[PDB]
This record gives C-alpha cells, structure tokens and sequence, in this order.
C-alpha cells in the first residue's frame, strides 16, 4: 500500500495551529461541526476509501496507467472508452470565472441574532435569538482573475448567503461603505477602466495604470471610494480583520407594513487591521494565496472568523434630513450621525470540502431578498438586480443554478418552472401552469402576512417622468472624501499620500496625473500638495485657492472611519516568528511559548535549513521553515531568544529577516545576547519604543511584546525606517 | 380551490384502459410499481400538493398574476425579481435536440435472464435468473425533429439502458438488423442526405426527396436497409410490435477469457405488426403522437410492452465461414444459418413522471459496456464509440451528464475526475490523482476476474498497415437485398414496390429515379419492372439481362425476415371502434363488449356528437369520440351493432369511417340491420372473407371477429380496394 | 474634447524604446507592418474615431451616463433596452480559460525557410526559400490561471500557428525537450497533482506542494522533466531567451513517400538566459506581468523576437 | 444568450446591422469584431472620448425616451380597466 506505515499522511480531525498538520477538506478535518446546510449536502458528498476506481458509468477500471493500443508500442485505439471519458472530463473542467470578484475564498458558518427584531422587520431569520441560520460566505478581491494574488491593493467583497426558513437572502457587500459610481449604467465603463487594458491585458490585480486614473479624473463621483482604496483599507491583513458593508440603503418592513431605511454593517470581532504597502506587494510574490490560506488555517485552528451584523436605521420621515442623498451609494452615513445597532453574530467554522463545487459554483445575488426586506431606488442597486440573474445563466450553464448543491435553499421550494439545461428536479405535478384545476391549483400563492407570508413590495409612491437623468442631489463629490481624510490618523494620512503617489507614478500620460492632482486639491490642499510634491508637480495659484468642501452635517471627522484611531486590537490567531540558533536557551523558549499559548497566538520556529536544532538542555526543536523560506511578511512579530547568538549573528538571511520586520513596523523582541542584532536595525543602546529587550525572556518581556501585538504595528517607527536599506 | 367537488379531475391510481381516465405522471398513476432505479430517483422527485408557490430561492409568492409596476397602468420595474426569475427560467427551457433520433418515447421497466449465461459471458446482469436489472427504454424515429410525427416511414431506434451492478450497459439498436452504411466516416454524408435539404429545410420526417435517393443511387451499400425501410417494416403499428437489433457483431467474454461473437435481438412478445402506407401517412396528420400515446396508454392499462432478448452466437473459429463479413453492418446473419438463442425478458411497466427530465435528458451510448462484453472492428461501431460521448458534451451542457438523475448508475462510481459545468458530486477525497499516498491510493484499480473485476479488453490480434481503405469483403451490395425481397409474402412485396414507387415519384430530377431503377435491376428483375412500370420507365435490354446476385450461403429465402409469413398475432391491447346509433340493441353491445374485455381488447364508443346515447332497454351509453374525432386510422377493427341504423346510415362520416377501414384492410363486423352498410363498401350478398356479418352479435360473431384481429389485416382484400374511392 | 491640446495622449506610431510612450494596439502602433494573415483580419477590425456610440443594433445613444427611471430619483424601468444590452454583454464577457496553459502572451510574425526541403518533406511551407508563412505565436506557463504571474517556476509553452497555403499547421511545443509523463491516460492525474489542491485551491503558479511531489515520488518517469523544471530553465528571463521543442518524434514525408523521423527545435537568436530564483519570486510580486510586458515592449521597440 | 450561445448574436451574419455600430462592449463567446480602440470605457481621454454620444434631434440623433409622466405606487395589480 502507498500510505506510510506510521499514518503521517492523514491530518488529525481535531483543531490544530497553522503548520502543524496538512490541511484537509472540511468534513474530514471537522466531521462533527454541523449545521442544517452542511447536513443537507450529505446527499451529494462522495467518499473514496475502500471503493473501486470506476468510469462515471460505474465500470471498474483495471489499468488506469495506460491507453489501449495495437501492440505495446502501437497506435492508440478509438475504442478506448475509458481513456476518452477520463480525458473528455478533464478537457471540460473549466467554467467561466466571475466577471468581477473572480478571486475569492469561502467558508461555512452560522448566524444568530441577539434579540427579536419583529418590531422593525418581519424577516423570519431575525425573529428570535434562538433561530440559527446557516451561512456560506465568500470574500474576494474585485479586479484580478481567479488565479491572481490575494494581498493586492483593491476593494474586497464580503458576500453572505443566509439559508433562511423563508428563502435564501444574499447580503452581497464590500469592505468599504460606498462604491465608486452612482448609476449601474456606468458599471461596464468603470470595470473596463480598472481591469487589464484591452490591447495587452496588463496589469493584473492593480488599479495603478492609465485607464483607471483617466476614468477617475473624468468622473469625480469615484473619488470617495478611490480615497478608501488608496488608504490601508485597500490592503487588509486578513479577511478576519476588515469591515463589511451592504453600501446601499435598503428597507426593513415590519408586520404592520412600516418601512425603515437600513444600511448593513459587519464589524470584525478580531478588530480592524491592515498591512503596509511594501509588505502587501512583497507578499503577492512570496504567497499570492496568503488570505485564502489565512482564512482556511484560522478555521482549522478554531480561530473562527466572527462578525457582528449591525444596522444603521433611519426612519422614513428622515429621508431628507442629511446633506447627502441616502440613495447615493458614493455617500456614507457617518456613525456619529446614525449609530450602528448590533443585531447578531456570524461565526465561520468550517471550510468546504471541494473548492470548485462549493466556492467556484456558489452564486450570490443582492436581489435574493425575503419578506421583511425590500429595495430602494438607489440607481446602482437597481441595476445590480438585473445583472446577477443574467450572468449566472452563462457562468453556471443555465437557469437551474439553484439546483447546484451549495446554492440550494434548505426551505421548501415549489413552482411551475420546468426544464432547462441539467434539470435535476423531476416534477410530479400534473400541472405546469396556474391557475389550474387539475392539481387543485397547487402549489398556491400565499397572501403577505406577519410570518410565512408571500412577498409583496412596499408600496412606495413613484412620481416623475421617464428620464435618463442623474439626480441633482447626487452631484457633490468632495465632502465625503474630505471627511474620510480628516478622520484618519497622521500615519494613515501618510499612507494615503503614498498610495496616490505610487499609483500615479505608474500612469504613463502625465496629463492624467495632473488632472488627478487637480481633483485632490478640491478635497484637501495638504493631501494635494503632498501628492504633487512626490510627482514633481507644482500647484497653481488657482489650485492653492480652491475653497474646501463643506463639513457633513457639521462633522469635521468621525473616528469610526479610521482603522486605528480607536483601539480594537485582538491578538488571538496572530503568528510570531521565533528565530532559532543551534544552542537555544530552552528557558527563554518555554517562557515564550507559554505566554503566546495563553493568548492564542501561534508560533513558527525558523532556522538556516530544515531539520532540528537541540536546545542547551537537550530539548529537540523541530524547525518549521528557513529564514528565507518563511519571510517576516507572513508573521505579526519576531522574537529572537538567547543561546548561541554567535551562530546566526552573521547570517545574511537572519539579519534581513529583522530589517524587513522592522521596516514593516512589526514588534520585535530581543533576549540576552540577541541584543547583538540591535546593530543591524540601528537601535540606540538605551532602546526604542517597539523593540522589546531584556536579559532573558521572563514574564514581563512577554507582556510588553503582547501589548505591542495588540496595537498591531509600531507607527512611531515610521520616521526611522527610511535609513535602513531593506 | 378550483378542482371539481366530485374529484373528477384526478385519474384513478389503478390500471385503466385507453381513454377511460386522463393520463398522468407514472409515480401518480402507478405508485406501487417499483424498481431499484425508480426508487433511487426519489431524492429528486418533487411533489406539489399542499405546498406554497415560491421562487427558486424558496421565497413565497403572493401575486403570481402581475408584474410590479409604478401604478396599475404604469411601466414594469427592473426590481421585479419574481417576474425576471420566472421569465428567465422560461427563456432558457430548451436544450439542443438529439442530432438524430430526436423524436422518441420512453418508459421504465425491468429485465431478467431465463438462466445463468456464465459459460459464455461474465456480465453480471446475465449471471443469475433471480437477478433483476432495471431498464429505461427509448424508442424513436431517425430523421425528424423532436416535434415531428410518429408514424412516418423511417427506421426506428430501440435503446435500452440497463442499470447493472457492474455499470450501466446501453444496448443502442434499431428495428432492422442492418444499417445503411459501412464506415462511420460516411455517417454525416448519409444523415445530411436523408435530413431536410439545407437551402429550405424540407422535408420533415420523409426520405422521399432528391438528396436521399441521389446518395442511395451512388452508394449501393445502402440498398439493403433501404429495402427494409420501403417495406412495411418502415411503418410499425406500435413500438410493441416491432423487432429490435443491435446490428453489429459484438463479443461476449467469459471468465476463462473465451470470446464468442454475438449479435443482439429483441423479439416482441406481442408479435410483429405494421400499418399500411396510406393509413400511416394519414395518421401523421390526424395523430402525430400516435406511437408515443399508444406506448404510454398500454402501460397505463397494464398491457406492458414485453420483449425477449436473444443472441445469435458464432464461435471465433467460424468468423470467415459465411459469404458476407460478420463485421459488415450492411449484412444480416440469417436465422436459418445461426438461430437466435433466447436469453431473457424485458417488461416496460411504468411511464416517466416528467418527459423532459427523464426522456429528453437521457443519454444512451453503445460504448457503455460492462465486463463480459467487448467490441469488434466493425468500422461503423468503431466510429459510434467516438460520437456519443462527444455529442452529449453540448446537448447536455458539459461532462457531468452522468449526474443528471435518469443517467446515474445505481451501482457505486468513484474516480479522480473533478469539476465541469453543473458539478453535483462534492468529493471529499484529499487526492484528485493516482497514484497517491495521501489517501492510500483510493479509489483503487481492480484486476479482471470472474465477477466484480476491472474491465480489460479482449487481446485481439491486430495486423496491417495504417490505411483508409474499405475491406474487399465488404464490397457486395445486392445479395442481402435479394434475400430480403424473396422472403416477403406476395402482399409484402407489393407494399415494397409501392414504397419505392411513391418515394421515387417525389424525386424531382428524373435521372435519379432512373439510376435507382437500375440499382433495383441488380437485386431482382420482377421488383425493378414493377417499380419502373409505376414510374413510366422502361427497362433496357441490358437491364433485363443483369444476372441476379448469388444466394446467401445457399438460402433463397428466410421466413424470419417477413413480418407476416409465420403468424405471430396477439390481440391483447388492440382497439375496436364501435359505431353507435341513437337506439342500439343493448344485447349486441353486451355480447360485443364482454368478448373484447375477455381477450384484453379495448373499445371506443363513437357517435356523431359527444355526450350520451340511450340503448333500446334504457342503458345510458357514454360516447368517447365522434366519427371524425377518432377516425378508423386509430383502431384495429370496426364493429357496427344493430339498432336504429337509419340514424347513421346517411351520415357521410359513418360511411367514410367504414370505407377507410375497409381500404386499410381492417376487419369489419356488421350485426343486424348494420348489414345495410354492405352497399357502402360494395360487399356481395353472399359476404366476403374479412367482413363478419350475422343477424345479431351472438353465437360465433365475436369469435370470428377476434380471429380476424389475430391475423392483423385482411390481405386477401387488396385486389378489391381499388374499386373504392377513399 | 477630453484629450489634451498637446496630443500627448496618443503614442507615436513608430518604434520607441520601453517606457518612452504608452503602449498601444498593434495596428495603431505599427500600421505599416503587414503579412497575409494580418491583411485577412482587416474585415473584422473595428475603429472608433469620429463614430457615434451605438447599441449593437446600430441605434445611436444620447445619454450613456444614466439608466431610464421614473423621475430622477425613481426606480429603473424594465424598458431600458440600452442599459440591459450593455449590462448583458458585460455579464457574459468571460469564457472558460484553457485547462492548462491558461496564462499566456502572443504576437503575430512570419516564418521563411532558408532553402527548399523538398528532398525530405512535401510540406508546402518548407518548399521555397521565397515562401513567407504568417504565424501567430503564444507563449505560456502551464499550471496557473490566466490571472497568475509570469515569472513562476514552471515549464513554458511555445505554440506556433503557421497559416500555410495547404492548411494550418500548429507546432504546439514547450521550452524543455521532454515531458513529465509517458502516456496521455495519465495527463489528468499529473495535471491534478501539480494544480492547486482540490480542497482549498492553493497554491497558484507553484509546483512546491505535497500532491505534486507525492505524484513525482510515485512516478519516476517524471524525474527527467522535474530536473529541468528545478534548474534555471524553470525561470526564463524572457520568452525571447528560452528554447522551444516539439518533444515528440513526428514524421516528415517526401513526394516519393519516404518517412524520416523528426524532432522539432526553436533556437532563440537572442540566446539562452534565465533569472535567478529569488529574483523570479520577487518579480511575481512586483510585476506579475513581466514576460507579457517584455514581449510586447520588445516588439514596439523593434527588438523583434527571432527564432530559428 | 442561450439559444445563440452568448452576447455576440448580433455578429451572426443575418442579425448584423448594415449601418455603423461602435461602442465600448468587448469580449464574450465567439467574438468576431477585433476592436482597435485604445479605450474600452467612456468617458476617456485616451481616444478623445470616441465613439461619442449624440444628442437627440430631427435626424441622425441619439435615442431619448419620450418623457411620459409616471404616477402611482409600486404595485402588482391589474388595471381595473382591463377587467
Ligand atoms: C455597491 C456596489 C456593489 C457591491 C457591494 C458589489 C459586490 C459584489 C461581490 C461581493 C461579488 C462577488 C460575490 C461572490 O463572492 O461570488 C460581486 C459579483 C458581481 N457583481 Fe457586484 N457589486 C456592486 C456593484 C455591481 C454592479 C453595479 C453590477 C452590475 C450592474 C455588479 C455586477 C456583478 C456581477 C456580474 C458579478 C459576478 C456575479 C456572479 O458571477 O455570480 N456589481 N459583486
Ligand atoms: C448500427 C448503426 C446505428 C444504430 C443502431 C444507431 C442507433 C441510435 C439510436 C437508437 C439513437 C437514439 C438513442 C436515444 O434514444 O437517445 C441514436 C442516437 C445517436 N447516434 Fe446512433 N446509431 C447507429 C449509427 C450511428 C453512427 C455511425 C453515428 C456516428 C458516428 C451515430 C451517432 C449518433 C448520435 C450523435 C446520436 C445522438 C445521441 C445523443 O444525443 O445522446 N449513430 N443512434
Ligand atoms: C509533449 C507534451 C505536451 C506539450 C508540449 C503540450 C503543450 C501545450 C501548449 C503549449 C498549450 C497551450 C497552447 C496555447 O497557447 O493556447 C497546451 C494546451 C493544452 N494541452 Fe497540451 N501539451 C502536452 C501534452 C498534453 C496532453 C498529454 C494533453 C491531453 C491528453 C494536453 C491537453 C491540452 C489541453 C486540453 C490544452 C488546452 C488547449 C485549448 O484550450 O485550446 N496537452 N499544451
């Protein structure tokens, strides 16, 4: 048999930290993690152990190594139906990728509310805190293909399919609270501008090219979301550490028929955190799967992604109470004006079994709502409602995509629709039309009502002429970008300046850079001048004199728009690199590992080669990777214990390891003679804030390191990084 | 609630004769008829009674009569996701029809062998007389589209999917024992020649046009199957009353590895029976679904179609012992040389629930064989092996067509194939390749053996150069057509002459007619002269002197090639029209109806309007159809009971009903004053064979009518039918 | 007019070195370059300057910035056929990528033989040193998707379509002279092993994972091509500085019917050159389009890729 | 989209306009037209915004919907006048 005698080919079906075990399909890693959707897919899971290899017709194969030929050096024969079926299936494996958000990573989980929301909505999944709704969630980038890298600068999608008892509700959101454009008619133009340019299909996974900034310069409605993308919002550390938003104003409808406007939020219970740009870019080369792998390994470790669902609620009579239009999806609703009510929690606790069958084939669409929710006339939402039904017809092969297992409702579904490519359901109804007598009119319509009723639209009043015209109320483009800019910390603002300066430096036509700097001067002169300086552009006197846009309803900032202004750091699930030497102080290591364990922080033990080293006291320490093999990009903090520091003090790779972690603002902790490394990162004898140092790794040295990790990065180090070459 | 209070909308779930109740889905008409494949479809059967109407996402619908609009006379809104889902599914209901045999009718059933065939084949489904294998059978025409008519002149397909414990085996045959062409490379040429012509797409369901006969005149290999199509074999009475054949020689392989050549047969246990051409052509107009209807209603009545599988077996050492090549599919093996050995019985006993899901999506392919069977080098079979897998990728939408419920095996199937459009199975194997160690190499190959082994091809010797060349052994075209012609009764030979005469009359270019007559003169001079006389063509002295082809292995006829030469008639399931009048002799009708019921012959009571008539003694007689509504075309015989004959004696429809039945050779029985209709059909006072007449329907009147029915038609009447204008 | 007055939006229609001008579609950058295949594509080339914006049915569009709504803050109307055509075409832009070799970069060119090869083959494109055959060439990686990076460690494809006067001949080769496996029946197993693993779809553009090395360790026929892949052959500097091979033995047939066994080679006239691994892996991050860009800009500069 | 295999059905010869048609739509299965436009979006400067919108007018103008007045609530209701 081919597996090793000792069973080391098979991962334990228990939670294990990243790196400890090979990853596995979710039902084999966590067989007793169950939900109603995961149990309903049991009819289509297939196993493998102890079964014979067959054709798809059930014929057992004897030799799966060779084609049928006339003689053993002869021509292959057409009658080889086993070869032809196997190669035909392979030749047809691929389906079209999604037009946007082609790169994504997904998991199963569940949602439960914190209280009944019956007073504001009749949605059944929100009716009782003991109602547990299975979910499937896909996180994604926007521009790149399905084989593009994860840690690009981009908006991220955050789509959740809720399998409710009254239907599937898909909340198809992104990680910023607005979008780039106002009207769905312009979506092909914006997406064509951001995607690879049509002559040569470059660049992949990047907005930093001429056509994107040409469109932005000509369409100032885009500037708000462009500010978010150029911020560190555009480079999240993990899908676990970003916010979600539905963007549009929707409606909640209660059993008395009252409509409330709502915008939806997801708040990450692990907190908000982002990479820095050079780290994100380098990680696209060293691990283009970093966020897919982080999500999968968090769930295999038990560090389940958790989010709180939140609603901003605005009464119908307050529709015109703000100085922006609630229907304009380039405007956000500041939390200082309308707070987020926390409504429930979602936990992602199981990975798929098969990526293609469950993630690639999943179909999310924001028109999939349930009684108790409704739309508004937001003109970007209104066009979305057409596009997701349409695109699924070619991506997933026809109109029966709801029969693909991951998309199936878990509640009953019955109607008079028939046929279509790869129709699975075999209808026995004598009728395929209504009204009918021949089946006593079943399945029957259901009037709307407080529970288990049919869907009726809220009877909004519509009055106007048939026009292709933008509302005048949507014609203000600079106040929300300014509010966002003024809400950032000073280091977040520098990172935004740097994001625009990097991007516009890769625009080849200089007039486009100049037109973007002119737009920036309508938002904030400090930002405009800082970007201009980096491009060698000088503002004109007219530009220096543009009047700043107005505050938003008297606000001149809102700290909820910053990643970092209000502390919300959480270290569970983060990872520290420990740089070993060939004679490690074991007492340093016991102390380190114990304190990390107590906070749920993982460790990775690194050295010069694969294998093991032995500690001063004889403990054998298995090495996970080389310094060069698992770079600092992939960890949150670096600790270097004592022992034979002499042994690594000269290693180019160990030095670079600490230079790169330093440049990227990561906490570094140095014990005993590991303080020799201070010289490579140019740290003064009396120390520096963000470098933890002591004689040994006692319990105090660990608390200080863990406090630095809760604050994510050492922002105060920014003015010091320029003068290490890394 | 729209059903009648009396429950008359719903058919009884019990066997009922044709017309007695509305037809229904098989699992509602016959819920207790079960087999392993029908039970395995339960996971996808969907009911309807008592369920709410929903979208395909499970959202209940309140109003399925209206689109959402801005005001009740306003424009429809794009946000109407319930209208766009319903119309999207409707707009994509169609899939491509099959390239050939697009018109077909299908049913479920089961097969059992009479004894174990373990001495000649290791196929599991033939190993044990107590082993029952579910089947699904589709019967079809060849040329017309899925909306074409059933009783055209054409070859018929007879395809059986056997759901065995060792894999699906599809036996994909037709109703004649040879095909038109020798090498699959010509199949697009032949099928383009018989199909509607490409400029104008005419004619549907007919080979009587110039390109067909141009190809036949240029490719004499076609003449054998053309003879069978021009005979009454081309116009079967029902799928129940035709033979089936696999056409190719295949191999049986036993557990000791011995190969035996085999050709497959189906014998209809209801006997052989065909229409006559004027009746078939007219029936394409009055009921283009006649065979689909007759099949479905026979199964609803309990008149299950039954067939016996038989094998012609030739030892490997006898390959070259005949005047024709066993591998040439334009040659038959006469049963006088190699008898058919009875192997088992197939009963079709349940209709589908949904025609699209089960019939239109079924995929049959003759490359789907099982261990114990193998192919030969027949060059028509060899190209078929390529075509069926290929066509299914576009007809059924991708390479996962085996996951469409009707096509799924009932036995296990596991392999390393993944992905593809509308992938249903979610594989949990950690490996998607072999050899692998990470799942200990499962699923694993299985060596060949006596039972439950892997498939291995028979190690036939191949020797020769790579050539595109027809074997010289295949270059003989006229002997099997002549054997067929000489085996027909004189009335069957007249019907062949009439088939060729009518067909060639529709060929516009007269030189093509003359080239076909010349080919007939190579087969049999009598046939050629009779067709030439009907075409106004005179044979040349050269044609008159062509020497006939040789006998086939000494035979100058083989009666098993005739439909009628050896009586095999069965009356159960046949139907009789009874022509009512407004004061029927109730004693005649009691005697008639119970005689027919005793022999399983159905009746249809006809009159000049719907509703009821009252008999001499007050019995209320319900009318099934009018004389025009249910013409004589649709029945096998006609009975006119006594009573007030003057009610119907001058009814042109009643009179023409008898004239048409008379012309089409059907038995007619006239009781009492119904003998006044003798003048309509010009019968002598002293009577004539084929017309039953007495003073009442008692004594031997019904036995005589039933005797005529068992002989199917009154062939002795053929010379008498010309002196009738009908 | 949205273009700048000075015309600096439009790249010069003449050869210019990398970075000197924005890149452009080839018939705009190099209008004077022609061959028989480029000339035969002219009936489907569509321009743009001075034309009105239309639907695909040729109806001129007045307002391409807004959906049709009932009132300017109202719901979008289903009768907006201009919005639905534009979004429907957008919704259906994608087609499946190639099962293997999905990442690739291509250019037009021409081929000419040095002398007639009629003594060994009757192939018309090889019959006359004056006979010029248009080509279209696509270079590729093997494992990654169409949106993966160029300077991965992988084998590269080198596929040439020759548009001859006796038919299309496709020479579909790679940049090493052997393949990993011996019998096509095993291709899906080998390709499944090298591709991203099926539970989680990682890693992209990399053979450095368990399933690839499990297959290799169990199928020693793979080791030859694995040695090439682990060498600097697996990380070419440019598609211009790698070899090409047809791998298989084919036959040449002359007019007298004689068969000669042949294996096909492409020799880069710019020579052989590879990156080093740390450089290649870092370039996947900093410019995942580096080989597609280098090929396109070499052609816009006149530094045409040449192979023998 | 399903009957004719994708969104380029207007390029099947019988369905093609005989008048000009130019826009920024790209790709799709069996795409025949090879666009040379450097831009595939508007507004653009890189091709001076061509092809360009056309105001409505008496002849050769862009399409504009008649500005019918719409007044009603969002309802799934048959007009009583149709009963
Ligand atoms: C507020 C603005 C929007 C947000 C938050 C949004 C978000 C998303 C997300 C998260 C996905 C990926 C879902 C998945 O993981 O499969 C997606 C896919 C998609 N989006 Fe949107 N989107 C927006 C606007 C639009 C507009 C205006 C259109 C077109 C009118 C559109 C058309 C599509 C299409 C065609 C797909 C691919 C869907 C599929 O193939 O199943 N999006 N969008
Ligand atoms: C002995 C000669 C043949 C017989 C008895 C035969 C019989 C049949 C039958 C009965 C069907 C319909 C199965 C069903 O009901 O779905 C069928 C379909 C078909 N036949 Fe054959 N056939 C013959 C030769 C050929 C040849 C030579 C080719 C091509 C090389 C061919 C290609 C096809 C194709 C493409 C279909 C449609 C299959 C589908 O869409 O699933 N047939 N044939
Ligand atoms: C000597 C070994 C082989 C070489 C040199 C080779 C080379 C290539 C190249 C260069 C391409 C990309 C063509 C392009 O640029 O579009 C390609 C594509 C492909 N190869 Fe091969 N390959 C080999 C073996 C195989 C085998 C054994 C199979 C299957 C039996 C296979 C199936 C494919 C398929 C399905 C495609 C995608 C073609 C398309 O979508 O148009 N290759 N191969």
């Amino acid at each position: 048999s081919l597996a090793p005698e000792d069973g080391s080919h098979r991962p334990a079906a228990e939670p294990t930290p990243p790196g400890a075990q090979p990853t596995a399909p979710g039902s084999l890693k966590a067989p007793d993690t169950r939900n109603e959707k995961l149990n309903s897919l049991e009819d289509v899971r297939k196993g493998s152990e102890n079964y014979a290899l067959t054709t798809n017709q059930g014929v057992r194969i004897a030799d799966d190594q060779n084609s049928l030929r006339a003689g053993s050096r002869g021509p292959t024969l057409l009658e080889d139906f086993i070869l032809r079926e196997k190669i035909t299936h392979f030749d047809h494996e691929r389906i079209p990728e999604r037009i946007v958000h082609a790169r994504g990573s997904a998991a199963h989980g569940y949602f439960q509310p914190y209280k009944s929301l019956s007073d504001i909505t009749k949605a059944d999944f929100l009716s009782d805190p003991n109602k547990i709704t299975p979910v499937f969630v896909r996180f994604s980038t926007v521009q790149g293909g399905a084989g593009s890298a994860d840690t690009v600068r981009d908006i991220r999608g955050f789509a959740t399919k809720f399998y409710t008892e009254e239907g599937i509700f898909d909340l198809v959101g992104n990680n910023t609270p607005i979008f780039f454009i106002q009207d769905a008619h312009k979506f092909p133009d914006f997406v064509h501008a951001v995607k690879p340019e049509p002559h040569w299909a470059i660049p992949q996974g990047q907005s930093a090219h001429d056509t994107f900034w040409d469109y932005v310069s000509l369409q100032p409605e885009t500037l708000h979301n462009v500010m978010w993308a150029m911020s560190d919002r555009g480079i999240p550390r993990s899908y676990r550490t970003m916010e979600g938003f539905g963007i549009h104003t929707f409606r909640l409808i209660n059993a008395e028929g009252k409509a409330t406007f709502v915008r939806f939020h997801w708040k990450p219970l692990a907190g908000k955190a982002s990479l820095v740009w050079d780290e994100a870019q380098k990680l696209t080369g060293r691990d283009p799967d970093f966020h897919r792998r982080e999500l999968w390994e968090a769930i295999e470790a038990g560090d389940f992604p958790e989010y709180e669902l939140g609603f901003q609620l605005i009464p119908e009579e307050d529709e015109f109470k703000f100085d922006f239009d609630l229907l304009d999806p380039t405007k956000l609703i500041p939390e200082e004006l309308v707070p987020v009510q926390r409504v429930g929690k979602m936990v992602l606790n199981r990975n798929p079994d098969n990526f293609f069958a469950e993630n690639e084939q999943a179909a999310f669409h924001p028109g999939h709502i349930v009684p108790g929710l409704d739309f508004t006339n937001d003109p970007l939402l209104q066009g979305r409602l057409f596009s997701y039904t349409d695109t699924q017809i070619s991506r997933l092969g026809g109109p029966n995509f709801h029969e693909i297992p991951i998309n199936r409702p878990t509640c009953p579904y019955h109607n008079f629709q028939r046929d279509g490519m790869h129709r699975m359901g075999i209808d026995t109804n004598p009728a395929n039309y209504e009204p009918n007598s021949i089946n006593d009119n079943w399945p029957r319509e259901t009037p709307p009502g407080p529970k288990r009723g049919g869907f009726e639209s809220y009877q909004e009043r519509v009055e106007g002429n048939k026009v292709r015209e933008r509302s005048p109320s949507f014609g203000e483009y600079y106040s929300h970008p300014r509010l966002f800019w003024l809400s950032q910390t000073p280091f977040e603002q520098r990172h935004i300046v740097d994001g625009f300066s990097f991007a516009l430096s890769k625009v080849v036509r200089p007039y486009i850079r100049e037109r973007v700097v002119d737009q920036l001067a309508h938002i904030d002169l400090t930002l405009a001048q800082a970007v201009a300086k980096n491009l060698g552009i000088e503002l004109t006197d007219d530009q220096l004199n543009i009047t700043p846009p107005p505050d938003v309803n008297g606000l001149k900032k809102d700290p909820s728009l910053s990643l970092y202004a209000i502390p919300d750091g959480d270290v569970k699930g983060r990872v520290v690199a420990i740089l070993l030497n060939d004679e490690v102080r074991s007492a340093d290591l016991l102390a380190i590992l114990k304190a990390l364990k107590a906070k749920g922080v993982h460790a990775k033990l690194l050295y010069s080669r694969m294998g093991e080293v032995t500690a001063d006291d004889g403990t054998v320490l298995p090495i996970a990777a080389t310094f060069a093999g698992a770079p600092s990009l992939t960890v949150d903090a670096v600790i270097v214990p004592c022992g034979n520091i002499a042994d690594i003090a000269d290693n180019g790779d160990a030095n670079y390891y600490l230079m790169e972690a330093y440049k990227h603002l990561k906490p570094i902790a140095l014990a005993g003679d590991a303080r020799k490394f201070k010289a490579t990162i140019k740290i003064a004898d009396q120390g520096e804030e963000g470098i933890v140092e002591a004689d040994s790794a006692d319990g105090s040295f660990m608390d200080e390191l863990l406090t630095l990790m809760a604050a994510h990065r050492v922002w105060s180090r920014i003015p010091k990084i320029d003068k290490i070459p890394a």
